[PDB]
């Protein structure tokens, strides 16, 4: 039952990276440049060490990075100061541990460029915006919120995704609507029963590799670097994989209400704010959040498969017929937003 205070500490990360049989530098894709980070701005040109690259526009920004669209087929550039070789390590590892079939669920990194004061990562592109953006689009519409059938559908894919990541003994560490993105697969999704298509997960900067740590290690940090806090962090309790369970539930809560989840303690259990009576499938959602939020300990993680089945049951009873229309409607909204 080993203990590590902070898994996101820079000193710790440098120690793990430095203490590797296969340094990141060893990878073929990675490149180390002595010079400072090049000036990168939309509608400009610069050479990525060797070949010239054209940046068309800024797709999105986070607390750590700015992501631009680039060409010469289109891809993206993830720029951040200081350098973040860690993301490349995690991304590289993840594709290696994953089954080849499941790689399309996550962003692939083609190459990494490490500068003196920053890093630039070249990665796959997803052109139809984040899950958060999609949630915001509905607010303008009459429904004001995502249809349940799409919520449930997106939810089951998420549970399926973290299951694959956790099998790799990896923790995402930052599961939010901002870090979910919509790509072509969502557009071309033809098989509803296939959970591998229509949703992709990104932002591996805050990810944790459990392989590097002893068996049964635990973390006691009371918040994630951006300040993201799960239930264990609030309760001063230890945690490892629970943070991703909490993240999925927070992301699903957002699809349901279009507002970030807030937590409260009622009786002996932890519950989210405002699960009102008129909410469809209220029983199912109460059960879903109860399990995802109230985990007794690190050794009793809820079955991701079981949760998925409970949602699948409700989906098969009420939304198999209506799903195509709901997806088409969303597709039109995504196209409209992308036109802007
Ligand atoms: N592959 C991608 N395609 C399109 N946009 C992306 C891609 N990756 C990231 N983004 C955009 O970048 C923003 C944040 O990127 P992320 O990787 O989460 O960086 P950070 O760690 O700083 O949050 C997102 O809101 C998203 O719009
Ligand atoms: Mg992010």
């Amino acid at each position: 039952n080993f203990i590590v205070g902070n898994p996101w500490d820079d000193k710790l990360i440098f120690k793990l990276l430095s203490g590797l049989s296969k340094p990141v530098s060893s990878y073929p894709n990675t490149f180390e440049w002595q010079c400072k980070l090049p000036a990168i701005k939309p509608k400009t040109e610069f050479q990525l060490g060797s070949k010239l690259v054209y940046v068309h526009h800024l797709l999105g920004e986070g607390a750590f990075a700015q992501v631009y669209e680039a060409t010469q087929q289109k891809f993206v550039l993830k720029v951040q100061k200081p350098a973040n070789p860690w993301e490349f390590y995690i991304g590289t590892q993840l594709m290696e541990r994953l089954k080849p079939s499941m790689q399309h669920m996550f962003m692939k990194f083609y190459s990494a460029h490490l500068f003196q004061n920053g890093s630039v990562l070249v990665g796959e592109l997803y052109s139809y915006g984040t899950l958060l953006n999609a949630i915001n689009l509905y607010k303008n519409t009459p429904e004001k919120v995502m249809p349940q059938g799409l919520v449930i559908s997106f939810a089951m894919r998420m549970l399926y995704m973290i299951e694959q990541v956790h099998d790799c003994e990896i923790i995402h560490g930052d599961i939010k609507p901002d870090n979910f993105i919509l790509g072509n697969g969502f557009l071309e999704q033809d098989d509803e029963d296939d959970l591998s298509a229509g949703l992709a997960l990104i932002d591996l900067g805050q990810s944790i590799d459990m392989k590097l740590f002893p068996k049964g290690t635990i973390f006691t940090a009371k918040c994630e670097t951006s300040g993201f806090q799960c239930v264990e962090m609030l309760s001063n309790k230890p945690w490892n994989y629970q943070i991703d369970y909490f993240g999925v539930a927070a992301t699903v809560y957002c699809m349901l209400f279009g507002t970030y989840m807030k937590v409260k303690n009622e009786g002996g259990e932890c519950k989210p704010e405002g699960l009102f009576r008129r909410l469809p499938h209220l029983d199912m959602w109460n059960e879903f959040f109860h399990v995802m939020l109230n985990i007794p300990d690190c050794h009793h993680l809820p079955s991701l498969d079981l949760l998925r089945q409970k949602l699948k049951k409700v989906f098969q009873q009420h939304y198999t017929n209506k799903i195509r229309a709901l997806r088409n409607r969303l597709i039109v909204l995504l196209l409209e937003c992308k036109r802007s």
